[PDB]
């Protein structure tokens, strides 16, 4: 469990509620999102939509899903079947509306990359992992959205992060709503939404996706699993890894944590 | 008939002028545009222009050019040969300027994705169509114009629609001029583009036009036509189009129209 | 020569440095260049900067490495041979970082595509060649970076030209600073990245390169060279050349040149 | 109607469906996944699948077409198991098939998905018997024997193939006498065995990157589509409702006749 | 130089220029496409293409290019052929290729864009005699027989190679004798009538998608400009000016000489 | 340990380390670039490639690896072997290899990237003898092969195939006797001689303009990260410390054994 169901009658969400890890995800959440997103294909609302409980969408996966005795391929899997299940809102019948407010960290903003429409508060965090013990997972999924110049921007500043207006001027988000005014936005476009037939709304999705797939969508993502594997095998990775067995997470994050790409061309007077 | 060419020393303009109809597009109208497209490569201007006569660019197609009785994959080339004609627009060897004013209305939105430099009227009324009668045909060809999310958000919402300003904003449009100024503003750019050798702008547009195919410009529209068709067929879908044998129009179009997303986005604080 | 390097302890620079040619290329500044970008694969910054000294970035192409004599197999070779130069930056372990201040013309706009990451001063002058002798060689390589709205927009008009700020705003830099500021906000993005191992840069950036790849990135080029050989050969072009042999370049280029796109949509209330 | 039988270097999945001669249902396939995904981290190195008795399978059961749910809903069905056939293509294991007798229709777009596959010399390979559908099976095959033979295959009504002429446009690996399709799969898998399952994993990986580049996943992404809008022609539901009320061998009797490559060993 | 002859189960299309051994000049192929068109919705529910009397076609006659018109007027000349064969592949009928005695040239880029290709045992499948342009009819074969046959074919000066060696390779689907080509595609085509027209044209539509998945349209993007290129190069124009101021015959005769497979040949 | 032999018709590169059995190290391939690269304006039309002694290559030596480096270090090195090969496919010249003896591992890859490939009959076309990566060498081959023959080829220890095979396949243009493997490719060469340079040099750019558009650049993409990725498996170092501490043979010998295509054969 960490992940509950709310029905609606124009939208459903799934809703991550895992207050006591700041939404982060582990096997046995994703287990339980996959089975709510396939149960949504044939029951509920014509839209489905997710968001986060709490203070956050989500701080992305637990460190502690990683496990370097089972070796690379077995790493290139795991990986691999995150994504998969990310493709499952993207291969679904219905519109999947992604709703983030407040922090989008790590894996979290990988997931986002995969929804129909995305609508972010303003003063949302979207981030990248704030220590770099990984890497060539999350942003390759977002060149199709923000092109290569903000992805290698967004990916070459550990713990890089820009907020909801920035995602939405990069094209990441559709729009950055008030946070107060986040769900309620979508409420309002899913109850427009809820008129059409929904094979209506499956075919103009499929017909869609196949012009996004015409344009490299699906075969971007097909080594992004090996990229962060090879990483998480890197023996500079490993030290900082093992930094994390001694000291305090803060410690570690603090030798990483600054300013982001954005701060420092506001600075220089962009 | 219903289109007219307008010559001149640096653009020669087609024109729709079916003032009756809106301008919108029946079997005819499209077999005597091609023929005008087809004239205009060896002969006239530099530059060639399209454009609508009167109060907009185009209402669409005629509702009576979709013929149930003759099964689904005649209703499929129909509409592949739509794409086609607007693919002469891509393959042309003169830069093809297209200058919407007032309504820009389905299959006309999907022309106007085939031009290579786009000019709109700031208060032009770009829509999907107004009743869900189809689909998965129009916003696929906007993909590479303005992303995945835009084209979902458009094609989601039943009769959507954007103003010229939010089409340049999206990238769909070049630019977004007042509606006064549209014809001389792609007068102005032509006038420029006459000082290029002709075989220059040829290869100029075949070199982009290469690179546009290679992120999957042309495959993008292998199976819209098929997506519309199999629509077409549902019988949620014809039983609105039966409400059309029955009732006024406006009652059909009413039960579908309202908000359109951006406005949503706007009344929550976007 | 021409080249120069100067290390720092975030990123080494590549500097263009041929005060009186405006920082144009030829065939030895080429070699050099090349010759640089490999040795700091591995050694040196761990980010690899390229700017110019003095009033610009570069002016592009020295004319006189065009030979028409060598025939137009011989020409698609060295055209090509420059593309070749810039996938070397692409293809680079190090983030590769491009500052941009007063003019980047012709072919330094093609070299400027494939950079990492791009800042250009607000008042940088970007430009199209100034006189139509060729073609369908750099504007291709921004489809990517800025759609092919804006691409065919900048290509089809004789030395057209934006400013850094529409450079940014089209998608082709990252930001627009104030001159001043350029060099010193790109080394406030590398001492971020110097935070980071190298190994990670090196895969973060491969994995975003196979997610451009998949969108065409690479075979977007495979024909440029041949399309801009074909031209040329034109006899409206060769003919455009011989006016070089008689008469004042400023002549030649004053029959070309004029109000830029955007300019004109600026006059005419965009 | 499918089973798993457990071997130390190969497991197979077996169709066994006697009475439907190993035709595919919704239940058979949801089972078929469940193994399929099950193989995935348990058992042999090497997963197989093939059929009982007289031949791997006859593909669909007809009833699986329901005309009342409407086209989307078909488009959903028909995409349904495309995926389940990229379960065998995204799978950790190699994947090998071994067909003997008949491999009908969707059984034969399936096969497309091994990794390896091995045919009896004597299978029949074979194009739908009458023409209810299309735009779906031979796509598939692309890839594997190219476009001259892919259309050749799929513009003639029940058009088929024997093992031999299979391996030989590509579409498998080898054929070999019916007796020893099995035998020859184990063998294979015997020595695949030697090889840590973490190469086996990535090579595979690789492999499948290179095909993804030269188009196989986008090559799949509008077969639904195709196959759904047959359904829906009035020349095709006129030939359905001849099945449902005449004698199937009568209306299979229409359309049979010779197959592209008798037609041309006749010419010579 | 083109007729129309009508038949119940394919209409061929037929090349009839005796005089100029069925090559092709713009008028030619303006009522080509013609015809191309006009069969979309009438007639036979097959197309077929073949040539009358000694081969299918020689090719384009050298007078089509025109120095004069400059480079990009000749690109787009080029491209227009290729826009002509693409007609077929996007037909909405099996479009059958019959090829014997000489096909040469550009007439094997058409022949590459047929569905079914039948070629006679005894034809000469050929590059140019004389090396006057490039780039143009082998990458339309990559698809068909892979980078390394289109390579060596391209690589000499009038290679050429048989119907059986297209067949092998892949080009065609299959060789048959001379006297059986067109029999042989009207069997095929006696089969293909069984099938409803929509269910022909689908089919199609879905291994076209498959194809062009495969890379298949946009490997045609830039051979025009290839060509068009090498009409410029001062090796090429000097041997043009020895077609225009010798004998034909004196000027083959210095490039004619073994082709690829008659290498391989002798070479065991 | 290479070397030039330049002739009027074709230039031979020449790997030349009969104490390694021309066996690559960073020192020849180096020197091997060195000479692709003159070779691109310099000296005869053609370029080869072949190996003196009793073989084509046996590969990379094992020293090569460096495991102190780290994964992405290795990433880069596997990919500049991957670059040197693709610098034959980007050359103005064709690009004729000549196998004959031993083929094996990387060697096998880089004989992917030629234009044309003339194979001894004999040859032997291997895997490395022991599986220690993987996903490196076969997904170059999907292209001329497919992808059964790839995955047949990748998952079994040491598979191997003789030149005929390789023709069969397609991975080679044609297999003649060892002692006319190299005549026969002069012979091609003298034909090709004929040709303009420009012509060569145009028609291959467009020839390869076909693969790109078919993903063969992009088919590259990962597969160095696959292959680092194998050499950091546990089960991949436990074999390479077998080979650092037993006899080569001892190791060799437990995974040494039948081919899948002797595999076929005795399954008849």
């Amino acid at each position: 469990d960490g992940v509950r169901l709310e029905e609606g009658d124009a939208i459903d969400w799934i809703v991550f509620d895992r207050p006591q890890a700041a939404n982060s995800f582990s096997a046995t959440l994703l287990e339980q999102f996959s089975a709510l997103v396939k149960d949504r294909q044939a029951n509920g609302a014509p839209v489905l939509g997710i968001r986060g409980s709490g203070r956050g969408f989500s701080s992305g996966m637990d460190l502690g899903e990683y496990n370097a005795t089972s070796g690379p391929t077995s790493d290139v899997l795991r990986l691999s079947s995150y994504v998969e299940r990310w493709l499952d809102l993207w291969r679904h019948p219905k519109p999947v509306i992604v709703a983030v407010h407040g922090y989008c960290i790590g894996v979290a903003a990988q997931l986002a990359s995969f929804a129909d429409i995305l609508v972010v508060a303003e003063d949302a965090m979207i981030s990248e992992p704030t220590i770099p013990i990984g890497g060539g997972f999350i942003a390759p999924t977002w060149v199709s959205h923000v092109g290569s110049r903000h992805a290698k921007e967004f990916a070459f500043l550990p713990g890089n992060r820009i907020d909801g207006r920035m995602a939405a001027a990069w094209g990441w988000a559709n729009c950055a709503v008030p946070a107060s005014e986040v769900i309620a936005c979508c409420e309002s476009l899913a109850q427009r939404m809820k008129l059409m037939p929904p094979a209506v709304l499956a075919m103009k999705k499929r017909s869609i996706n196949r012009a996004m797939e015409a344009a490299g969508f699906h075969a971007a993502a097909s080594a992004i699993a090996e990229s962060d594997a090879l990483l998480h095998l890197e023996p500079e990775v490993t030290a900082i890894r093992n930094r994390l067995r001694t000291e305090d997470l803060k410690a570690v994050v603090g030798s990483y944590a600054g300013e982001s790409s954005q701060e420092i061309f506001q600075r220089h007077g962009g």
